[PDB]
């Protein structure tokens, strides 16, 4: 598979002579997400980060991790990173989404009746192109087929988190496992405490950024705004003086205020 | 016999147009082992070594000897070099082995009922090739027929070792006699003390590497590993400095830390 | 997939420099069997036949069908064409079969514990080749993944046959559906009675050739016999006279006495 993004196969179902997939340049690597960074930020509000674990001889074990794009001002449904099968339609706005994306999301969350209904209502578009729904279905199914089942991953200090994670779809479970780093890894015979407190939670609503940590990250895809019209807000302002703002400290190494997803424990022994 | 290995006649019993025997290049010599170095390392975990005894006029009497591939970390069943007829099935994993190798091992250890059962269950494969079991049986029997009975070999300081060696099958007895060198040879009228302590033992379990000697030999056939996946272990590490590691001594003649099989006494008088 | 046979990936797990798959020349077509004719005859005792249904304008719909190689003299277990998950080990002689074929059959019949056990006992063979069990597992799983779920197929006049077919593994179900032709097809709005009586049955033992029909087919792979030794049987004999045997009728078109698998009904409406 040249492109591993599950949404890569989504194309306009009308008679389009040419189309370019909006997947990012990182969609060609098989990191286990099966979603490109652009689609992960657009739908699940996450970006991709690398986590290097050094053994002590030079080799580094790289593990992918999700960086939350949810701001501290966001509340309620805006804090849901990965919606669960209970309320994914409202979180992802499936009704407003196009039929291809809607069908892909239905297959991802394993809603057989909805997939069948969408297919039987998209039969007519087979007139424009004989592969509007067939090849998309085959590609999405073959991409999802790689997510089915030494690692021992627990996603919480209570059985509630584990049972909430268990009932999630297999693709959602794989995405959560790949995007959520452990609070305290257990590699070989030693424990590596990556962080002392959790950053994301797993409940019936799905994977959320429960803690109100400050996010100082500029999204690389969710950055455009309607510059033409006018908006009113009460922002905080500083003077703009180098001595007052201590701008002379900008030459020092910057500690990025990011929100990586850290939750639970992982055990890697082999 | 171009090939003296007892496992050389083992071929896939299905309809195979062509097949190449995995025997090593040394299988063409008649050293008395009747097993190639590859098969000896694969099954009995031994390699072949030559032992030159000089008389004093220039001529050298060469005797084959077994070099143990068992590491010091190996314990229990992993230390069994040549399994005895009591527990050869578990040591060699006969159940997992193919029918041809299983039948060959059954004939080697002289288990008449098992040989008959394997033959009567391999009758059906005669449909694919009319020599799946016939020519294999004849070749293995004719190879084993060379192992039946001035040398006087004792395999221990106690009668227990001798009685344990006696009850072993004739092929196993020949292999042990050829692979185990004497601790102190007695040639002509003089004794040549090859080593002062034994290295291998013979008990009801068979021929084992009882002593926990360090093995610093790289196997020439049991060297492949699963490079694709990941494994975790706590190895010992050095700095990698020439002065610290005394690398300048590498130009000196190297004393190989091998584990040749030395046990008992041999008497050659004629 | 160049080769669609599920047993194509089976290779000797030892250090083999070269190996040629015993799959027939028809293993390259995707007929839905996912087993070559050679392997189907060797294991399931079936050969492949084509069944052309003419619509009336020239186009022919081709459906694959299984031809039984079971003779009328065969009785009991010899009449089992496709063993069910209840007694497949005894029918296919899994214990005598090699570890690769045993693991493939275990994966086909979906016996998770046995697959895990065979894998954990074949770890050691990873020393010889790092893909003895990994690539075989991936290839077999990806071949089986094509068998998972307008056609309406009933495999009997009673609910017992349907429930016996339902409990079978998905690969076995696909093989039975592809190899067993319907007694009376129902295409479009008309019924085409291919045969008036069933030829194969489906019970808890699997798919069997219950009827004692005479088989006058010469197998193209199960034809070799042990010519070297001697066998005794009481065959039927004719004189060998052209007038007595009516050999002059040989120029007429020959009605082949075959045993194609016909059972149940099929409905194709779209």
């Amino acid at each position: 598979l040249r492109n591993f993004c599950v949404f890569s196969s989504v194309k306009p179902l009308d008679f389009c002579d040419q189309y370019s997939s909006p997947c990012s340049s990182d969609a060609t690597v098989d990191d286990g997400w099966f979603v490109c960074e652009y689609h992960a930020s657009r739908f699940f509000k996450m970006e991709k980060l690398a986590l290097a674990i050094p053994d002590g001889t030079g080799n580094n074990y790289y593990r992918t991790v999700g960086k939350s794009l949810v701001d501290d001002k966001a509340e309620g449904i805006e804090r849901i990173l990965i919606p669960s099968q209970n309320n994914y339609e409202t979180v992802l706005n499936l009704s407003l989404l196009g039929p291809a994306e809607r069908l892909v999301f239905y297959m991802i969350y394993d809603n057989k009746e909805k997939q069948n209904e969408i297919c039987q209502q998209l039969r007519m578009y087979e007139r424009f192109r004989p592969e509007v729904v067939e090849e998309l279905y085959n590609s999405t199914l073959r991409v999802l087929a790689l997510t089915n089942p030494n690692e021992s991953r627990s996603f919480g200090l209570s059985v509630e988190d584990d049972l909430a994670f268990n009932v999630l779809p297999t693709f959602i479970q794989n995405l959560i496992r790949k995007c959520v780093a452990p609070e305290s890894l257990t590699i070989g015979t030693e424990d590596l405490q990556l962080r002392n407190a959790n950053t994301c939670r797993i409940t019936s609503e799905g994977l959320l950024a429960s803690v109100r940590l400050y996010n100082s990250v500029q999204p690389k895809y969710l950055y455009g705004v309607n510059e033409n019209r006018l908006q009113i807000r009460n922002v905080l302002q500083f003077q703009g003086n180098a001595n007052a703002l201590q701008q002379k400290l900008s030459r020092y190494e910057l500690y990025q205020i990011n929100i990586p997803l850290f939750l639970g424990k992982q055990i890697i022994s082999t």
